[PDB]
């Protein structure tokens, strides 16, 4: 039958809180970012280190939305083409971070073994790692090999099944999103970089094919340069300038249990449904295998090039319905930047977490590593994400509004924050970027 209890709701941070730059906000700015997640965080960095004066706007919190409730697996493993340099750059960049910033973002190299189930697995995963080991960019090395025999064995200690083969990218990363996304906003205020929270930007006022100002909730801030890195949200705010971004949401749930004598290190995944991170503080991060699409306006709206999320392909998908069906008609898709805008209502949106799926992929774990038979639950909480349909992100100029950069709609942010930051950067002051953001760009959608 249908679920009923997939719901969008109003939420709190997660993550540690960042207090806003104190005062008024300015009057001007050489560039505005809006958003307060790893994106809008890494571009502000990248940016300011160039000598420009930035602020940036978050409707609630620093990290409230998907940049602290991630898995947080930081990896390169299966990437596309496209997509590995960002993702290889991207774990260059997070190495460095520590040293960058003089303070600790929980970053660390730790490894991760995924256990391979049949010889077509191991087929694919041989004929990636020989060719990502080929093509491996920026003067670093692939460290992802195939791994089996004893050191398997006591890479997945006490495990209750015999894997055979695996995967094993050994300089994988790990970031607990609680602590990364705001020690990065720290250092981000200490270069100079201006953060206003419990600050919605409503939108852009332009002219003659150029921006004049951002307007908030709070004001107005003159600037020629914006840079929209809305997560979720991106969509609604670029509908009120009519340009669509073609992202449909999708609700997950994550959750934190103990740590316990004798349970294997760093990152495992089985191909049985288990997945799991060991955190900096001891705690194991838990990721169950599915997600559900709640039917909603936009699920009509998206659905022909989305139909991998909507029923089509055997991706873990659940469909539910509720309450979102009727309240995405009644969202607003347009309004005027002297009235309350959606961005004021859901500072701090979530989705409700399916205890289901976490309680079921919780045992999977206890039954495959009796050690976490004592492990108990430490935390537990939903999150939506909302990307392409193309397994793409947006890094773009926005043709039609000279002086806007949009960096959204990614699913791997965590990884390609760093590097899309730069990218970003690059894009917003007419430097040749570091990596080709051609794939990125939202003239793929056009005709
Ligand atoms: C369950 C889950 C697991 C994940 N696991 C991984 C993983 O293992 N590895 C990985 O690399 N990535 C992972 N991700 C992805 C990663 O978390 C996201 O891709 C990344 O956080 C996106 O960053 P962002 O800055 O674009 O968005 P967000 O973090 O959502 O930031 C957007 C911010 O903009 C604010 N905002 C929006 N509109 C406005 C406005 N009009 N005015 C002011 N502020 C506004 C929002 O309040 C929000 O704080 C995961 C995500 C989820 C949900």
């Amino acid at each position: 039958m249908v679920r009923r209890d997939g719901k969008f709701v109003e939420s709190k941070s997660r993550a540690l809180f960042v207090e806003s730059t104190e005062g008024a906000l300015p009057s001007e700015s050489d560039v505005v970012i809006i958003g307060g997640g790893i994106q809008g965080i890494m571009t502000a960095i990248n940016l300011a280190e160039r000598g420009m004066s930035v602020t940036i706007l978050e409707k609630g919190e620093v990290a409230g939305e998907q940049s602290g409730r991630a898995y947080s697996q930081i990896i390169s493993y299966q990437t596309s083409p496209e997509i590995f340099p960002l993702h290889h750059y991207g774990k260059i960049l997070w190495r460095g971070m520590n040293e960058k910033i003089g303070a600790d973002t929980s970053y660390r190299t730790q490894g991760r073994v995924e256990a391979l189930a049949d010889e077509k697995a191991l087929d694919r995963a041989q004929e990636w790692i020989k060719t990502a080991k080929e093509t491996a960019g920026f003067d670093v090395p692939l460290n992802t090999r195939i791994i089996k025999g004893e050191e398997l064995s006591n890479r997945l200690v006490g495990a209750q099944t015999p894997w055979t083969v695996a995967a094993f990218e050994e300089d994988s990363g790990s970031v607990d999103p609680e602590t990364g996304t705001p020690t990065l906003a720290r250092y981000a205020k200490q270069i100079g970089v201006k953060i206003y929270t419990h600050c919605a930007v409503r939108g852009i006022e332009t002219a003659g094919g150029k921006i004049s100002d951002v307007v908030t909730e709070k004001g107005a801030i003159r600037t020629s340069n914006v840079v929209l890195a809305g997560g979720i949200w991106s969509r609604l705010f670029m509908g009120n300038m009519g340009v669509d971004l073609p992202t449909l949401n999708v609700y997950l749930s994550q959750q934190r249990v103990s740590g316990v004598p004798g349970a294997p290190r760093g990152n495992v995944h089985l191909p049985n449904g288990i997945h799991f991170r060991e955190q900096a503080d001891g705690t194991y991060a838990v990721a169950p295998r599915i997600f559900t699409s709640s039917i909603v306006k936009d699920s009509f709206l998206l659905g022909p090039k989305f139909m991998h999320l909507l029923g089509g392909g055997e991706l873990p998908l659940e469909f539910s319905i509720g309450e979102d069906l009727f309240n995405s008609f009644k969202m607003p898709t347009s309004w005027k930047l002297d009235e309350k805008s959606p961005f004021e209502q859901y500072r701090i949106a979530t989705a409700t977490q399916n205890t289901e799926h976490l309680d079921a992929v919780f045992q999977r774990m206890k039954t495959e590593f009796p050690v976490f038979e004592k492990s108990q639950i430490v935390e537990r909480w939903g999150a939506v994400v909302s990307p392409t349909f193309d397994e793409l992100p947006i890094i773009s100029e926005v043709k039609e509004y000279p002086g806007l950069v949009i960096n959204t709609a990614t699913v791997w942010g965590m990884t390609e924050g760093p590097a899309a930051g730069e990218v970003t950067a690059d894009i917003v002051t007419g430097k040749k970027p570091v990596i080709d953001p051609t794939p990125f760009s939202l003239d793929r959608f056009k005709k």
